[PDB]
């Protein structure tokens, strides 16, 4: 189905959006 992919990857970004206020956190305490 081409004109229904909306958000996909992340599924309407629900895990992306979470795992990015982690990953700013990461950053925080770990240089890379």
């Amino acid at each position: 189905c081409a004109k229904v992919k909306g958000i996909t990857q992340g599924p309407n970004e629900s895990p992306s959006a979470f795992l990015e206020r982690l990953k700013e956190a990461y950053r925080r305490y770990t240089p890379y």
